[PDB]
């Protein structure tokens, strides 16, 4: 016999009971968060009063990923064996292995089954993920003579170590990135640092804007390098910046033609 444990992951800027079906009251549900569920029955029952969440050498009961609604369901046996081979009430520990971008991981928590279930026979848990402050930056490419904005200019970004920015999805895979401001938070991307040739190219949109959010801090200096220059212009100088939530303009001078 098993119970269903429904994990629901909401983000925050109370311990809710397992019998409570809580909608988050407007807080956003967090999709794409990975969990491993360890069967820690042997570890708890080796000495209950001493248990403090070790999953050392504990078998894995389950894995998965929160969905569009922040949810992850699993059917878990209400009983399982202890180290001495004796049947006990099962204990399961939840371990977040991959948070959502912009969020701290949640604390490992655990519970005994069978647990107190809500009206629908399910046991509801609600790990707290606290939002960590991240920073962003926008740039607006313009024509240095006309001061009009400029579409189609391509840029890469480098750090203090000479490594360039590549965005990936939650699992580290390549993604294809288009023009404009890139919402890393909403797409659950990651910032990685690689060789120039593997870098992600950012590109001014029809309003000249490009950039991203999802920076870890606002103290590191980064550099925007123009790598694709619109025809008829001269490269702007490299632009040092901080991820400080500001917008600033980058000027392309129209190249001069003499007779």
């Amino acid at each position: 016999t098993t119970q269903n444990v429904v994990l629901t992951k909401y983000g925050f800027d109370i311990d809710r009971a397992t019998d409570q079906i809580w909608t988050g009251d407007g807080a956003k549900p967090l999709q794409g968060v990975d969990f491993t569920i360890y069967n820690v029955t042997a570890n708890y029952w080796a000495s209950p009063k001493d248990y403090k969440g070790s999953f050392d050498s504990a078998p894995v009961a389950a894995t998965g990923t929160t969905n569009d609604k922040g949810q992850l369901t699993q059917a878990l046996p209400i009983q399982s064996k202890d180290a001495s081979g004796k049947t006990r009430a099962a204990v399961y520990l939840f371990h977040e292995t991959n948070p959502r971008a912009g969020y701290n991981t949640s604390a490992d928590f655990w519970l005994t089954l069978p647990a107190k279930a809500a009206a629908d026979g399910n046991v509801y848990v609600y790990p707290k993920n606290v939002q960590k402050t991240t920073y962003e930056r926008t740039f607006v490419k313009k024509d240095a003579e006309t001061k009009e904005v400029l579409e189609g200019a391509g840029f890469k970004i480098s750090n203090s170590d000479g490594k360039f920015l590549k965005l990936t999805d939650k699992d580290g895979q390549s993604v294809s990135i288009g023009e404009g401001f890139i919402d890393v938070l909403a797409n659950n991307y990651r910032l990685t640092w690689v060789a120039e040739s593997d870098a992600t190219v950012f590109t001014s949109d029809k309003s000249g804007k490009f950039g991203l959010n999802g920076f870890a801090d606002n103290t590191t200096t980064y550099t925007a390098v123009e790598t694709n220059v619109p025809d008829g212009y001269d490269a702007a100088a490299n632009t040092d910046f901080k991820a400080d939530n500001s917008s600033s303009d980058i000027l392309n001078a129209p190249s001069g033609i003499l007779p």
